[PDB]
């Protein structure tokens, strides 16, 4: 049987009621916007802006005075930077409607809570998962925080499947189901498959998520 056919067989060998746990995808997406999951959100974003505007923004952040950047492209970072300077309240709705990510990398919310620590509980949901200490002991948040780049990027892409450490996540219907290796590795073998992780593969001809599939 063809490789895509064997991969279909594989997904059919699971009893989705034996999953270790599952998550509703719609709720995951509403709670964790792509930008709060992506590794690249932590890196500087200054390249998406005119250089002169970024230079003026840094001067404003560093001194709270000077000439104001004229690009319409810099409105949100300008409003944020001026708010810090002038002690202006930024509401949860402001963060929720924003682009979330500060030009310097990381989130508006994380910088705001660094200035006003009392707001950490109210604004945590607008911070990047890697900026959060999980003081709440939230199981899904902790699960997401433990994913390496290739796994979290598979999740961001809505991949049909991906390996997370020793567990496999499988999309079925409106949920992701998580299975133990006792189950999923047996099903690999019984579907007539073998696999390598994308980060380990030297040739990844048939890719799903971070999984490089081949025949057994």
């Amino acid at each position: 049987p063809s490789l895509p056919e064997r991969i279909d067989t594989f997904t059919e060998l699971f009893n989705y009621e034996v999953a270790l746990k599952s998550y509703d995808i719609r709720i995951l997406q509403s709670n964790y916007p792509t930008k709060l999951l992506s590794p690249d959100s932590l890196l500087p974003q200054t390249s998406d802006y005119p250089l002169k505007d970024i230079q003026q923004l840094y001067s404003l952040a560093n001194t709270c005075r000077g000439k104001l950047p004229l690009s319409p492209l810099i409105t949100e970072p300008l409003v944020f930077t001026r708010a810090i300077c002038k002690g202006t309240q930024l509401t949860p709705r402001w963060f929720s409607r924003s682009g979330l990510i500060h030009p310097g990398g990381g989130t508006y919310a994380a910088r705001y809570v660094e200035k006003y620590p009392e707001l950490r509980p109210k604004l945590a949901q607008y911070m990047h998962i890697k900026e959060r200490d999980n003081e709440e002991g939230d199981e899904l948040l902790e699960s997401l925080q433990n994913m390496d780049d290739d796994a979290i990027n598979a999740l961001i892409a809505g991949a049909s499947m991906f390996i997370e450490g020793k567990e496999m996540w499988l999309r079925r219907g409106d949920r992701y189901f998580v299975f133990s290796k006792d189950v999923w590795q047996e099903n690999v073998a019984n579907a007539g498959l073998s696999y390598t992780l994308a980060s380990q593969s030297k040739s990844c001809f048939v890719k799903r998520g971070n999984i490089c599939w081949d025949v057994e």
